[PDB]
């Protein structure tokens, strides 16, 4: 029940005892391991909320104390009168955070500390959310110069007035069918423009059309904003050594912003919790590019490099791929937007790993999703032992609320 | 039950009811997953059930489930089982036995060849001169001058644990490592103490950068005996690129039989602690592992230097160019030679119909994704895209410890 791990690389082990803090369930059982599937009231409260004071409390060392008990005694008065609570903001600060710190699906999390945290608490309808979240966007891009941020809406009170935002990152393509049977565009999102088309948006019927923001206040009906067009910093990519590359005409956003996950801090929840970075090279050059149900270019790309795509032994594949992202880390370099390749990410969530068990004594990590999509055995963490649970504060997936959201 | 498995690529969903058959543990609980660790004297009590579970499996895949022939062998084994202790697998038994170990495997991709096994009794052996004499033959029917097949030889079974058979190698066909005063290896450092083990044992090493190791083994739980491989039984094949002529002049080879000798069978209870088996290599095992882990031969930083790639920053991604360039080479080597090799498109692609297929007929395929998706270009294969539900059937092979930390010296 104290667990050891390996890295098979350098032989070194650590021990885990953070896991035996795991609260939330994984899938997995004795007889069968889940791993690579991508999905699987006053009372309750009360619990959920001690749990996390505890926590707070102890991280500023003032566990045990007057304060610490007042705090709970007050929360606990407050549960039992209003059957909810509301967040101080240092708790709240420290709530979000280690949602961060806990989110084992995620590499950059060696940054989990720095992270500017914006309380939308007051905001009351979806203009208010707009106005908020360009905020967020401007901030975070910071004219290329990323930095962390997250946007933390009115908590879910009876869910029948969910604050929500209907896109699930801030900034996405637009995905249109053609009558030709192909598809125009991040077919990613063919589904969710129609729900745009629906509520109103006017598309451009383009390749690469930003697509508005859908947001749903305190469970109304979600209403459509363009995001300011010169708030959507873009980057254009091009190849140092092929010339032709930039002739595909490709571009990618640079603020990667993830938008549609629920923030659960001492057992309330933030449905609506847009947060965002900064991209590692290969979620665009390798899934956004290459994954057949997105912009699948590979087959483009080998042909103007003349390679032998007759048999797949000649590594066709392998050579355009190596290019793509060549090509995607070198135009966000020229263009100043911050970017992280997946050795040097990968080099320091090592690094972040062996903090994490020497001063809090563990580190959740989903090895399936922490090693890159491509050169996996060439980055540290392929040969890295990884435990995964679930703590809390965390963030948790949610059912898309156009299956839900009545009208 | 049944459970799902969804393609991510195709939207394909699956469906899985042969995991209600799955006895063994995973390691995992609801409160923790360890998809990612790579590691998770038997009683006649015991055993019966195993031996019972075994042969309804057997009978039911020959349609012959409950008929006389059934029940008889049944209560034969059981007998067998209450006087002896133990007993003995028919032929036909050991054959079923080893096709469903491989079958069940679940970190291995080359599954869509399961049926396609050739199996090689050693059980009459006695000594450790039978089993070099076993498995020379063993690499020389796999090797098949380059036309690889299929095979495993398998000696006796453990009986009471203290006179077990063990082929010490962990690969019939692997090169010596040795440390140097200076820090330094020379050769694979994978097996600088095995290389030990046998230099202490007598081996008079040639201290090259491609050794070939000696056979190292244990009759009977006796001590073992060193015994060199005929090298004209050994096929190498030497490494060039197809369009860098300067790739050869890294003086690198590699071997053609890729053969896993440290595994125990398990067949209804029953457990061959000595059970060489071969295939023939995904290219990647080489190029990527072999010749790239840090860990391994190194040639990253080398092929690299070579190549003359910007190596000031490592988001020129000069590794992952020169790692594709390394792997193009020994695909290229080999069908040059033409020594069967599978690259990593085609390796996964073949899986994923296995996979299917198994599906339909059997009602699953235990699969490992940790270990099933390769180790350069996950995404564009179409196992990464692929759900898998991980867990044991028997027949199977597992991992035993190492017989250097485990032997009782005779002396
Ligand atoms: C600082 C730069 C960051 C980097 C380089 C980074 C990297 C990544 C990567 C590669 C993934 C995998 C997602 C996928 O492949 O689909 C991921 C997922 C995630 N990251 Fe980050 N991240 C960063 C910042 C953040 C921040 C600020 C948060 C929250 C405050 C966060 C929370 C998450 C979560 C919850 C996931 C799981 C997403 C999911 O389940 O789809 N990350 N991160
Ligand atoms: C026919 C060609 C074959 C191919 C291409 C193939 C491919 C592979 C690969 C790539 C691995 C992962 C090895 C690693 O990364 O360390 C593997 C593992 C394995 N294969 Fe195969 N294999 C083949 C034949 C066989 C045969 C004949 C058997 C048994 C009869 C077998 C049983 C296994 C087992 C048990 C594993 C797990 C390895 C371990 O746990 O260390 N394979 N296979
Ligand atoms: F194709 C899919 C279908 C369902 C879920 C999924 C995973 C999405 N995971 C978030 C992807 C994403 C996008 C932008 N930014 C981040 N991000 C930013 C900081 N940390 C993560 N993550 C993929
Ligand atoms: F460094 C390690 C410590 C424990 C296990 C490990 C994986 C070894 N896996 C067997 C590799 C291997 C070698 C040759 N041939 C096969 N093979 C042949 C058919 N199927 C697999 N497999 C590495
Ligand atoms: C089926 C498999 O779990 C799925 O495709 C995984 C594989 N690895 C991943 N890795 C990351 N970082 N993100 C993902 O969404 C996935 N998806
Ligand atoms: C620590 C981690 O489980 C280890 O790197 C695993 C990952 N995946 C693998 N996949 C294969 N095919 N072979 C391996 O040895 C490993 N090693
Ligand atoms: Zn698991």
């Amino acid at each position: 029940r104290f667990l050891k791990v390996k890295n098979w690389e350098t032989d070194v082990v650590l021990t885990d005892t953070l896991h035996l803090k795991s609260t939330l369930e994984t899938g997995c059982t004795e007889h069968i391991c889940m791993g690579s599937i991508m999905l699987p009231t006053k009372d309750q409260l009360f619990p959920l909320a001690k749990e996390f004071l505890d926590q707070y409390y102890s991280s500023i060392k003032r566990f045990g104390s007057k304060a610490h008990m007042d705090r709970l005694e007050e929360v606990n008065k407050e549960i039992e009168s209003t059957s909810t609570y509301q967040l101080k903001d240092t708790e709240l600060i420290y709530g979000a955070k280690h949602a961060w710190r806990n989110a084992s699906r995620c590499v950059g999390r060696i940054q989990w500390s720095k992270l500017q945290v914006f309380d939308a608490r007051d905001c009351t309808t979806a203009h208010g959310m707009f106005n908020y979240i360009c905020n967020h966007v401007k901030y975070a891009t910071n004219k290329g110069n990323l930095r962390s941020a997250i946007t933390i809406f009115p908590q879910r009170t009876d869910g029948k007035h969910d604050f929500r935002v209907w896109n699930s990152q801030l900034i996405r393509y637009a995905g249109y069918k053609q009558p030709d049977g192909s598809t125009l565009g991040d077919p990613a999102n063919v589904q969710f423009t129609e729900i745009c088309i629906q509520q109103g948006w006017k598309a451009p019927r383009g390749r690469f059309d930003v697509l508005p923001l859908l947001l749903q206040a305190n469970g109304n009906d979600p209403e459509l904003f363009q995001i300011p067009p010169e708030l959507v910093l873009e980057v254009p990519i091009r190849h140092p050594k092929f010339d032709w590359f930039k002739d595909l005409g490709l571009k990618w956003y640079g603020l990667p912003a993830v938008s549609n996950m629920l923030l659960e801090i001492g057992g309330l929840e933030f449905s609506a919790c847009p947060f965002s970075g900064w991209y590692m090279g290969t979620e665009i050059g390798v899934r956004d590019y290459c994954d057949n149900s997105r912009y699948n270019i590979l087959e483009e790309v080998a042909k103007k490099m003349d390679l032998d795509m007759r048999k797949t032994s000649s590594l066709w594949k392998d050579q355009a791929l190596v290019e793509i992202n060549i090509a995607v880390l070198y135009s966000f370099q020229s263009d100043k937007v911050t970017i992280v390749d997946h050795h040097s990410a990968t080099e320091s969530f090592i690094k972040h790993m062996e903090n994490e068990y020497r001063c809090r004594g563990g580190c959740p990590a989903d090895w399936v999703w922490i090693v890159p999509p491509m050169s996996g055995s060439i980055t540290p963490v392929f040969h890295q032992e990884m435990l995964n649970y679930r703590l809390t504060p965390s963030f948790e997936y949610q059912p898309d609320p156009w299956n839900t959201h009545v009208w």
